[PDB]
């Protein structure tokens, strides 16, 4: 079963994502973006609806990851030690697993500035389902 989150922008800053959470203990990594990997390295480099890239300088190129709990079906989120720090309704948090539900706000970076490109992420959690 592919288990989904929808993240819908709040603040202008990306197109909606619709992502497969992988099962733990993978993850989906939430970030800033001749050769064997090419084919993959070129898609991963992109921002997508299907990736957890978003363009803002802001991000860190690692910043945050979700993952699901293949028991319960349930969706987190956790910083990886972030230079602006990820936010779950507004709390900052840090890298333990804090639950995400339908309702509720990621914020990535603080920003200084709110010129293109210079934003910092804000994410709404629109939907959570499997296939």
């Amino acid at each position: 079963m592919a288990h989904i989150i929808i993240l819908k922008s709040m603040n202008a800053t990306f197109e909606t994502k619709f992502l497969v959470v992988p099962f733990k203990p993978d993850g989906l990594k939430l970030g800033r973006p001749n050769n064997s990997g090419s084919k993959r390295d070129l898609f991963s480099q992109q921002v997508r609806p299907d990736n957890g890239n978003f363009d803002s300088r802001v991000l860190s190129r690692n910043h945050a990851c979700l993952s699901c709990d293949p028991t319960s079906g349930k969706i987190y989120i956790r910083d990886l030690k972030s230079s602006n720090g990820t936010f779950v309704n507004g709390v900052k948090i840090r890298q333990n697993d804090v639950e995400l539900k339908v309702g509720d706000m990621v914020d990535l970076g603080t920003d200084i500035d709110s010129k293109f490109e210079h934003r910092k992420i804000s994410a709404y959690v629109e939907e959570i389902s499997v296939i």
